[PDB]
């Protein structure tokens, strides 16, 4: 794909990924937004040149860099108002971050509001020449990525407060109830031949549950994280989490339904609605005929394990960490709050107030918020799901680090000995205890947040500030960041 140096063009313009016509933001001048690739341990320089002029779809921007680190550039990592001033329209911003020893899939996505929405997200793939699972698959290149993504016909400020989506689109194509002639999506495959697909979710607010239509998923990768193989026939994935799986091309040659069922909107697949085509070389360019059947083997995330079963950070026993935090989720006044605080985006963003002297957390801006954090520390946090907290379940996100997820939602157990590592959680529904652990190795204030972009908009996040007194000298920021605060601040509102 493109990158890891390249410039990022940000615009808006008409798209029609379902049918129907509507004005969006594009990348280099593409819908939906296109794949950035590079290898284990590419500096990637990526520059970013604001040239939106929609008010109502934002002309400000900021760009996270889903699943990377980020060790030393915490000024890059994207989020308005934690990591930067959004850059504002007719500037560019230079990222340029390195990707030490990371590899897997990512996705990247403008994380101003709920601007993502509104079309700027695409998919990352960081390839590792020496991929420990390279043995078990043939191809992996532009066409193995497969992406999901909720799409409304109504912008992100224009619909409901929390909207519901009109069309699933994979690979950026999909139909809508109005638009059940709109193309689909079509994934070719060789018989006989072997896929790494690596499945994206680029959702802003439904999770998907996947599935191919006769085939089996053997996956191996989690949010980046190599996993032992597991064999699987449906695969319920949250928004912004990647799995990359095997499909191997064993079955007659045909079409096959790819289907991406969501949790809310249309849930059936009638009229190729959330679907896809799989089609073997030598398939008749038709609709698919199959038929679904249960799911028998559904990916289980308590069952999932990292390639090496590494053990979570800290002791095997419940608190045996150096500190422990319980998120209190709950809703007020229309905000989410977590331990009775909605994040509220401040005017200075939280690293900028480090860097000009605020000295602890109780210093930082949103009061309530902000999270100290020890250095070289193990971290215990729970995210106990409630119904108080409307729209689980919650997929949270650890900005800066993959965690250990000790005990996963729909599970009663713990596992510290050897449990699957991502950085994108669902906390589940009532009952459920979804707790993760983490090692304090990265300077710097990294959001923690749901993913559901319309909760995070409507406060449900709060901000890690980990290690504040060594993030100036560990993160030193070039001049034009230094600059996107002064710059941003002097515009219109409508402009910001
Ligand atoms: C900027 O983007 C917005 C949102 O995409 C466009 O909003 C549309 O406005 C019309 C008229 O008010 C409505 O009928 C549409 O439903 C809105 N579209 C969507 C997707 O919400 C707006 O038109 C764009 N501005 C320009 C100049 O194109
Ligand atoms: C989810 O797990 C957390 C962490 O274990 C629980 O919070 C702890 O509960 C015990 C018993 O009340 C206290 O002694 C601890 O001090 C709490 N730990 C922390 C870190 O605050 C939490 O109660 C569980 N919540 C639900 C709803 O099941
Ligand atoms: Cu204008
Ligand atoms: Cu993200
Ligand atoms: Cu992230
Ligand atoms: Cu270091
Ligand atoms: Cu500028
Ligand atoms: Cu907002
Ligand atoms: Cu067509
Ligand atoms: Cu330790
Ligand atoms: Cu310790
Ligand atoms: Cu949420
Ligand atoms: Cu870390
Ligand atoms: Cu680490
Ligand atoms: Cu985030
Ligand atoms: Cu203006």
């Amino acid at each position: 794909g493109i990158g890891p140096v390249t410039d990022l063009t940000i615009s808006d313009g008409p798209v029609s990924p379902d049918g129907f016509t509507r004005q969006a933001i594009l990348v280099n001048n593409q819908f939906p937004s296109p794949l950035i690739t590079g290898n284990k341990g590419d500096r990637f320089q990526l520059n970013v040149i604001d040239n939106m002029n929609n008010h109502t779809m934002l002309k400000s921007t900021s760009i996270h860099w889903h699943g990377f680190f980020q060790h030393g550039t915490n000024w890059a990592d994207g989020p308005a108002f934690v990591n930067q001033c959004p850059i504002s329209p007719g500037h560019s911003f230079l990222y340029d971050f390195q990707v030490p020893d990371q590899a897997g899939t990512f996705w990247y996505h403008s994380h101003l509001s709920t601007q993502y929405c509104d079309g700027l997200r695409g998919p990352i793939v960081v390839y590792d020449p020496q991929d420990p699972h390279k043995d078990l698959y043939d191809v992996d290149d532009d066409s193995t990525v497969i992406t999901l993504a909720d799409w409304y016909h109504l912008a992100a400020k224009v619909g409901p407060a929390v909207p519901t989506a009109d069309a699933t689109l994979i690979n950026g194509l999909g139909r809508s109830i109005s638009t059940l002639n709109a193309d689909l999506a079509v994934i070719s495959v060789t018989k006989g031949k072997r896929y790494r697909f690596r499945l994206v979710s680029l959702s802003c607010d439904p999770n998907h549950t996947f599935s191919i239509d006769g085939h089996t998923m053997t996956v191996i990768e989690a949010d980046s994280v190599n996993l032992k193989p597991q064999v699987v026939d449906s695969i319920q994935i949250f928004a912004a989490q990647r799995y990359s799986f095997v499909l191997n091309a064993d079955q007659d040659i045909g079409n096959y339904w790819i289907r991406a069922m969501p949790n809310s909107g249309t849930r059936n697949f009638d009229g190729g609605v959330n679907s896809a085509i799989l089609r073997y070389d030598g398939a008749d360019p038709v609709e698919p005929t199959t038929t679904q059947t249960p799911s028998s083997q559904p990916l289980v995330e308590s069952a999932l394990t990292t390639l090496e079963g590494t053990a979570a950070p800290g002791s095997p026993t419940a608190g045996g960490v150096d500190l422990a935090i319980n998120m209190a989720f709950g809703f007020a006044g229309g905000r989410f709050t977590i331990n009775g605080a909605s994040f509220t985006p401040p005017t200075v963003p939280v690293l900028l107030q480090i860097l000009s002297g605020a000295q602890n957390a109780q210093d930082l801006l949103p009061t309530g918020s902000v999270y100290s954090l020890p250095a070289n520390a193990d971290i215990e946090i729970s995210l106990p799901a409630t119904a108080a907290a409307p729209g689980f379940p919650h997929p949270f996100h650890l900005h800066g680090h993959t965690f250990a997820v000790v005990r996963s939602a729909g599970s009663s157990t713990y596992n510290y000995a050897n449990p699957v590592y991502r950085d994108v959680v669902s906390t589940g529904s009532p009952g459920d205890n979804v707790t993760i652990r983490f090692r304090t190795d990265n300077p710097g204030p990294w959001f923690l947040h749901c993913h559901i972009d319309f909760h995070l908009e409507a406060g449900f996040a709060v901000v890690m500030a980990e290690d504040i007194p060594d993030v100036a000298a560990v993160n030193p920021v070039p001049q034009a960041w230094s600059d996107l605060c002064p710059t941003y601040n002097a515009l219109d509102p409508n402009d910001q």
